[PDB]
């Protein structure tokens, strides 16, 4: 199993300078042909001429049209095609081969493959050498000429990269059309779509130049009448990026693809990407309202690329996040900005701090450059992603808007046309900083440590007021724990936006500060303070850090109920529900270890549950921060702070907190729930699909978080709530209405119900199965068996696959029963997925990410099913890999 380290990297010894392709769709098989012409580069050394090719079947190969010979001037195995270096040329020739390709049944969707009726490719990160054969890595940059070939009827409408230059009619009903891209690009941006597609379109035009635009959206013809709002989006996107970054774009085209097989969420392939339909297709009748962030992050997360990725490339691979973090954090400004509402950055912030610091304590943890790979399909994490964006994020946070704009133009000016490292971005930046700063001394050599030390830091406090002397002193520490990729971890570069909230009036004590903390340990100290402070740290979340603000209870309501941060308001309450649950699990824990016969629990504290109250009835207070007060931080936030977590104990903890704040707070939840119905479920635009209303949904999010929490109460007649509820056309609503109903009678009538509304609709019907799936129902399993026989079957779809099981492995009573037997029933799925979609069997492996922070039976159970599942003879490389380094074996 080949190790690919980061130090490694060497320019190739060859040239690929333009790339002819006939692509040739047949009922049974694909035909490539493939010109190559190429040229030997200075760092040649005689070496044989070595080409990534898989899974080809090899019908010719020829250099200068001769035909070579297998076994005396060629080797291939299924994996590398290798020409003798006494048969490669050396100066300037031509390779060509022809291969058959089965798009039919490659399963597992990645080079060319069949989705539906729909061929489709996916060559990131190394696809392109499942469809010809090439030096598959980024730094091989060409020019592509492209002509694809099919059936008319099948497949009328034909797309690649570029301009189409020619469309032909041939003998047998088939067609073809030439597509040719002039500009360099890697083989990883290559695509090709053929189907039976509709489309909606669009005229752009560009802020400075004026350059006319052409926007298509595609799908297939069910689903045309869900294209609207993600052609909305990509104008969004355009005029965003013109108006922050001020880029255009460049092509005269660019294309939107929806297929229903799809590994991830979509593709950033040049002029032409491909798109997850649960990424790209809504409509207000056949959609939860989830749906329309998700389309607005993921077109503009693609359209972002077209700069920072496509405009500007990687290297080498382990770059990725130098194209990935900067992208995500470039969607996160874009959707910050359209949507408006404070729970957009605050969402983001919630998934780093449960699933990404997750992984950051596991096994798995990397650093955002990691230094090797064996799998590339698995280097897609969300610590690259999402650790990634938050760290493209801070130099923002450094700098400030304008001198980070300066930045980024420097890099963009600099690197457009070419690869980029890492260091290209510190360097762009560090320019910005020497001109903020007003010295060229000035450096970031230390933020570099962002991108090669893996862990999460723990930045803790100290505080210190001298009345008298009007002077308050903030004294800060860090510390990273170490792992297996720094023995010796080094101090950061990290960026601490603060305020210091008065707490008398609470009003802003000083002006916009962010602290520059590059040692172990500093002190800050701030003169003319009137009065003691209560501080507002880490404002924005202003680093990837667990933060620990050593505030008293009463200084943390004071900071939720009038802080002007909405990061600061939620964190305050996080750290107040993380007091609670830890005291609480712990008194739990000692009496089940004890087997005690009765016990004292701490109750939730009353100043706290007075806050909520006095929050959720502001009638200025925002709809979408309400939900975060009323919920507890997620399992998997929690799982950080907890040693040999006991789940069960962990459900009993959160049922008491639950119910203690519910028992004051029910009628003030059930009053809510009935004022905000008129405004949440306003139907006045329910027929205009570009019409989208951020605070509307959350709005309904609020409602919907109530109804759950009035539900598990069993609040007198809220049944009548949830079957009036069932009947409202948002379908956040009435799926809603499906899985509150888990704790009544009425549940298998609103199963079969909304089953009827959901099955007609290919999106929503997944979305059916994700609610059942994570339905609090004690006959979880039993129900998760129907859905196998009578919905699920056979399906190799992935959307169907995660929809069915992921939701249901975040059941902390029941897939951690304490049998084993929802571990048993993942690894099932995940083993029996794995013979036909390795990178989706390796994304259901997730729940056993936590796997050694559980107690010690639940350990051992999980432990157990990795090793059986490692013993498979027949488990793929992506499978194996992941599973090896996540046992620590
Ligand atoms: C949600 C968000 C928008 C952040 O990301 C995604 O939807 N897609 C990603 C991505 O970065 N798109 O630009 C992405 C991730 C992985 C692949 C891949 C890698 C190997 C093989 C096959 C596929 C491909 C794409
Ligand atoms: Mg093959
Ligand atoms: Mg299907
Ligand atoms: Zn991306």
């Amino acid at each position: 199993p080949k190790i690919h380290y980061r130090k490694d990297y060497k320019p190739s010894g060859f040239i690929i300078n333009q790339v002819t392709l006939n692509i040739n769709i047949h009922d049974q098989e694909t035909i490539v042909r493939s010109v190559l012409d190429m040229d030997i580069s200075k760092h040649n050394v005689g070496e044989d001429l070595v080409f990534d090719g898989v899974g080809l079947k090899i019908n010719e190969i020829s250099i200068n049209n001769k035909k070579l010979v297998e076994g005396e001037e060629y080797t291939y195995d299924n994996e590398f095609l290798t020409i003798f270096s006494k048969f490669v040329p050396k100066s300037k020739f031509a390779f060509s081969s022809e291969v058959i390709i089965h798009p039919e049944t490659n399963y597992a969707l990645t080079g060319l493959y069949k989705s539906k009726n729909i061929i489709v490719s996916q060559c990131e990160a190394t696809g392109f050498r499942r469809i010809t054969f090439f030096i598959d890595r980024p730094d091989m940059m060409a020019k592509y000429d492209v002509t694809v070939t099919a059936d008319k009827e099948k497949y009328p409408v034909l797309l690649s990269n570029g301009d189409k230059v020619n469309e032909f009619e041939i003998p047998g009903g088939r067609h073809g059309a030439r597509f040719n891209d002039p500009p360099l690009k890697p083989c990883y941006l290559f695509a090709v779509v053929a189907g039976d597609l509709k489309h909606l379109s669009a005229t752009y035009i560009t802020k400075y130049t004026k350059k006319k635009v052409e926007l298509y959206v595609f799908s297939e013809e069910k689903y045309v009448s869900k294209l609207q709002w993600a052609l909305e989006c990509l104008k969004k996107s355009m005029a965003f990026d013109e108006d922050y970054f001020g880029l255009e774009y460049d092509l005269s085209r660019l294309n939107l693809v929806a297929v229903s097989d799809f590994n991830v969420g979509a593709m950033e392939n040049k002029g032409l990407n491909i798109f997850n339909a649960n990424s790209l297709l809504a409509s207000k009748k056949n959609s939860i309202d989830f749906s329309y962030a998700r389309i607005l992050t993921v077109v503009g997360h693609e359209y972002f690329h077209q700069y920072t990725g496509n405009r500007v490339t990687l290297r080498d691979w382990f770059q990725l996040t130098l194209k990935e973090g900067l992208t995500v954090h470039r969607e996160n400004l874009f959707s910050e900005e359209m949507t408006k509402t404070v729970t957009t950055r605050l969402s983001h912030v919630d998934l780093l701090r449960s699933v990404q610091f997750l992984e950051d304590s596991s096994p798995l943890s990397h650093p955002i450059r990691p230094e090797s790979y064996v799998s590339m399909e698995n280097f897609y994490t969300t610590t690259v992603y999402d650790k990634g964006s938050e760290v493209m994020r801070m130099y923002l946070t450094i700098l400030g808007e304008e001198y980070y704009k300066k930045g980024f133009d420097i890099y963009i000016k600099k690197n457009d046309g070419n690869t980029a490292t890492c260091e290209d971005f510190n360097y762009a930046m560090e320019q910005a900083y020497k001109m903020k700063k007003a010295d060229n001394s000035a450096n970031l050599n230390q933020y570099l440590l962002w991108f090669s030390q893996s862990g999460t830091p723990h930045v803790s406090f100290k505080y210190n007021y001298d009345a008298e002397k009007k002077q308050y002193s903030i004294h800060v520490n860090q510390y990273t724990k170490p792992d297996e990729n720094q023995k010796e971890k080094k101090p950061l570069f990290i960026p601490i936006s603060v305020g210091l909230i008065n707490p008398e009036n609470g009003k802003e004590m000083i002006s916009q500060t962010t602290l520059e903390l590059t040692k172990e340990s500093d002190t800050f100290v701030f003169n003319n303070i009137a009065v003691k402070p209560i501080p507002s740290l880490f404002r924005g979340f202003s680093a990837p850090v667990y933060i620990e603000d050593q505030l008293t209870d009463e200084e943390r309501i004071l900071l939720l109920k009038y802080d002007s941060d909405a990061f600061v308001r939620y964190n305050s309450c996080t750290n107040i529900y993380m007091k609670q649950i830890l005291m609480n699990y712990n008194e739990f824990l000692k009496a089940k270890n004890e087997k005690l016969e009765s016990f004292q629990l701490t109750p939730v504290n009353a100043q706290f549950i007075d806050a909520i109250k006095y929050l959720l009835e502001d009638p200025h207070a925002d709809a979408g921060f309400k939900s975060y007060i009323v919920s507890l931080p997620q399992d998997r936030y929690i799982i950080n702070f907890v040693s040999n977590l006991d789940t069960d104990v962990l459900a009993d903890t959160k049922e008491y907190i639950y119910k203690q704040i519910g028992d004051k707070l029910n009628d003030v939840y059930y009053k809510m729930f009935k004022s905000l119905e008129a405004k949440a479920d306003d139907l006045t635009y329910f027929n205009d699909e570009s019409h989208v209303d951020f605070d509307q949904m959350n709005m309904r999010t609020l409602r919907n978080t109530l109804l759950s929490l009035l539900s598990k109460a069993q609040y007198p007649n809220i049944l009548n709530e949830i079957i009036e509820h069932s009947k409202s056309p948002y379908p956040s609503n009435w799926l809603t209405s499906l899985s509150v109903s888990a704790y009544f009678d009425k549940y298998f009538e609103l199963y079969d119900k909304t089953y009827k509304l959901s099955k007609d609709d290919e999106l929503l019907l997944q979305e059916w199965l994700k609610t059942v799936s994570r339905s609090d129902r004690k006959d979880i399993y039993e129900i998760l068996k129907k859905l196998e026989n009578e919905v699920l079957k056979d399906s190799k779809n992935p959307n169907d696959i995660r929809a069915v099981y992921l939701p249901f492995t975040n059941n902390l009573r029941r897939f951690h029963d304490i049998s084993g037997k929802g571990y048993k029933l993942i690894a099932e799925v995940i083993t029996k997925t794995d013979k036909f979609n390795p990178m989706v069997a390796t994304q259901l492996c997730e729940p056993f990410k936590l796997w050694n922070k559980l107690d010690t039976k639940r350990q051992e159970l999980m432990l157990n099913e990795m090793n059986t599942m490692l013993q498979e003879p027949q488990i793929s490389n992506n499978l194996k890999e992941y599973l090896l380094r996540l046992t620590n074996k």
